[PDB]
């Protein structure tokens, strides 16, 4: 890499998408408010963005140069994240009014944050083109942070990184390594370094165990758990992994009426975003039961779906038989990711013993770290756009892989590990399909029984 | 801002940049393990740099747009901490081999962590430009990792900020703000949140006081400390803030022989430093003692001034009373920043009762957060370059702010806010020059008695 050469690549990388937004009349990325939030998904253009963010990035790495490179990393970095922290805690989003600018002063009394202290903070802020200083004394909003107004999904994302995962799991993972070593047990996490036989904590015990606190319409036991499921919903209602691009990378409608099981859990939601596009198709949504579960997945249903029957939930161990029958199809997102080995063995077991191989598919989404194939319309540098060493889809893949170390001792896997994974499971078990949508992380993978 | 644009503005920064590295048959930044560590220090090449820094910056964050930007930052931007949390604790940067590559089989077997685990760190690490993979299997340093080989100052900042700043205050600055409100107490910081009357704890108390360990040279009590002084060193040694800068923004032969007490403390590293340049003087370099002080200054010290008296340390209360007399600069480097205005005017005044107006001075070098004038040769966009809502100086001048707040409750000062502070200790003082170097976040100030 040289200056010149990634400012050429960056030229022309600009050059396709902006070539493509004038093509079809799209509107300009800005930083305004109502800009687009996104590219299109058109897969040269969203390879080029890929192949952009990452030019660019490196471009500003060589430039700092590796003199501040350590200097200003380990100085600014973490302040990026506690920003955030002060603006989600005192509702800086939306105090902020969408569209006017509003005085420090003013803004300062709204949310009970010392002028003094929310300047500086704001100062920080406004360096990661979140809100702006349109005039000295007021602040605005920005595309980046308007998006995120009125958003308890947004809020719950930060809430959850910077007061569980890194406090709790990400700084102590060097002292879980000395004392534990590599394992894949998610006892052997930061919370349990002193703990006493017996008395060790698994996340998702204190997730769901801990009633000190509320969060967006649950209160006491619980709320940490019901603000990580609103964590995952906020990852299907946009951007890079959203629950529509399923409808892309998979054909649901081949299904005809048919029954889907969704081990996927949380609270159905990308059941319902399947099922309002797809009417004869009935969602049993499974998931470990939780005091609220049930009224919270029923409020928060579409409301063409609420009483019809076409997604309901159904409380149920994942490591248990399989109650329901005549199943078409067993549906995982994001689920066996979480899951160890075994673990995820015995999960998919309890399908296979449910499922008839002449009519029944397995259908699954996850990271596959090598990645999958494109849908075959965009089919066709030694690694896609995205991948490779500095590719940013190799980065959310290790950030995400990085979570599950930290929090669970879990990992991400390759495609010839989930072969041989799905092999280990049941040798009947055929990949017939792994497609990954270009500019998502996921690939939908299709499993089948073949005698 | 439009991609477009900002691509336009790239090309027109680095223009600039290639072409003074042309002419100058200078070499060429690269991420290759000998590039150059920084740029030329000519003024427009460095403001170039800085709005190159930030342009490709700026298009990275409108490339990955509003949808991804709190979906991805959220993900990944702790876990390049987290990295480095295990890159220092490990010491990968001295287990991989200046020169040439290493399996990861090898580098794991060298130091002790387990190579699975391992490799999920480095694919993080390399989307930083942080060491890369030359060929699958095996690791290999870049610029920014090899500038790191064999220096505990690099590494004392990455433990300082993510062993210390990051869980003990920065996670904590919100519940500090609740519990205490906007103060510039140092004892109302996360340490004491629970803490009974009388039994906080200051972030200095702790640092001279804890003997759980030891850290390059010094074992034992205070170890911390010392980390912290290494810290400081390692700010002096090279990049934005290189104590060599001072020779460019501040004249320290006009002063011919003459007696400098240097109340920057820590070590006396820019006393060195500048008697090395300037051998007519002498520098009493004052600090508070330590047991392991004395001697790890004068170990420390550059071999031609060991032993000469040039430069030498003198313990000392910078509270009290000033015990050195016919003092004829008090140096104070990146020290009153620290300090809130009261403790700040006790310091000021004690110098100004040993200052025999007619002969003497104080040089202060310090943050201006509206900025220093630009040495004579460099005088001259609404601010100037690195300044502004995104500027990288505005970011790194924030970055330091906030560890002030986090840690000290102490802040970072305007120009005005420092002529008013030393007016108030003394009506007698005037600012003669306020010089910041391009590329530098800190001004030389120089300040007199003016009867
Ligand atoms: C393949 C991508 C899935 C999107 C998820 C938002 C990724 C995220 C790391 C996740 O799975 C988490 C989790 O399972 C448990 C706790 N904290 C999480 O963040
Ligand atoms: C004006 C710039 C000075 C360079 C310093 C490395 C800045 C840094 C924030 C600093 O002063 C720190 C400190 O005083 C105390 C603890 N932890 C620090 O990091």
């Amino acid at each position: 890499a040289t200056i010149s050469n990634l400012a050429s690549d960056i030229q022309s990388q600009v050059d396709v998408i902006d070539s493509y937004l004038k093509k079809h009349n799209l509107q300009q990325p800005s930083f305004e408010v109502d800009s687009p939030s996104e590219l299109p998904l058109d897969a040269n253009v969203q390879r080029a963005r890929l192949k952009l963010i990452e030019t660019a990035t490196s471009l500003a790495n060589l430039a700092i140069g590796s003199a501040d490179h350590l200097r200003w990393h380990c100085m600014n970095n973490k302040y990026d994240d506690m920003v955030l922290h002060f603006l989600a805690r005192y509702n800086i989003f939306d105090a902020v009014p969408r569209n006017e600018s509003i005085s420090y002063v003013e803004l300062s009394q709204k949310i009970g944050l010392p002028e003094h202290r929310l300047r500086r903070i704001m100062s920080m802020a406004y360096t990661r083109h979140l809100f702006c200083e349109p005039k000295p004394g007021f602040v605005a909003h920005t595309s980046n942070s308007a998006l995120a107004i009125n958003d308890p999904l947004a809020m719950a994302w930060i809430l959850h990184n910077v007061e569980e995962v890194q406090p709790w799991y990400a700084n102590k993972l060097v002292d879980s390594t000395k004392k534990w070593g590599d394992t894949t047990d998610p006892r052997h996490t930061g919370p349990n370094l002193n703990a006493k036989a017996g008395e060790e904590k698994l996340f998702y015990q204190i997730m769901e165990e801990d009633d000190q606190g509320e969060w967006n319409g649950v209160k006491g036991k619980g709320f940490r758990l019901w603000r990580l499921f609103d964590t995952d919903k906020f990852f299907g209602t946009g951007g890079a992994i959203k629950g529509t691009n399923m409808l892309r990378a998979f054909d649901w409608g081949k299904l005809g009426k048919a029954t889907v099981v969704d081990l996927s859990g949380i609270t159905g939601h990308l059941s319902s975003t399947v099922a309002l596009a797809y009417p004869d198709l009935t969602f049993i949504v499974q998931e470990r039961n939780q005091s609220w579960l049930e009224k919270q997945f029923n409020d928060k249903l579409p409301a063409e779906l609420k009483g019809s029957g076409r997604v309901r939930f159904m409380a149920h161990d994942k490591y248990a038989q399989q109650p329901v029958k005549d199943v078409d199809v067993f549906f995982m997102s994001t689920m066996l990711h979480k899951e160890p080995d075994e673990k995820a063995i015995t999960i998919l077991r309890h399908c296979a013993e449910a499922m008839d191989p002449k009519k029944s598919r397995i259908v699954t989404r996850d990271i596959v770290l090598d990645g999958g194939d494109p849908p075959a319309e965009d089919a066709l540098e030694v690694y896609q756009a995205g991948l490779g060493p500095t590719g940013v889809i190799t980065r959310l893949n290790a950030g995400i892989d990085l979570q599950m170390l930290a929090v669970l001792n879990a990992f991400e896997r390759t495609r010839e590990d989930w072969i041989t994974l799905f092999k280990t499971a049941d040798p009947r078990f055929v990949l017939k399909a792994c497609i990954q949508t270009v500019g998502d992380c996921a690939s939908v993978m299709e499993w089948v029984l073949e005698e």
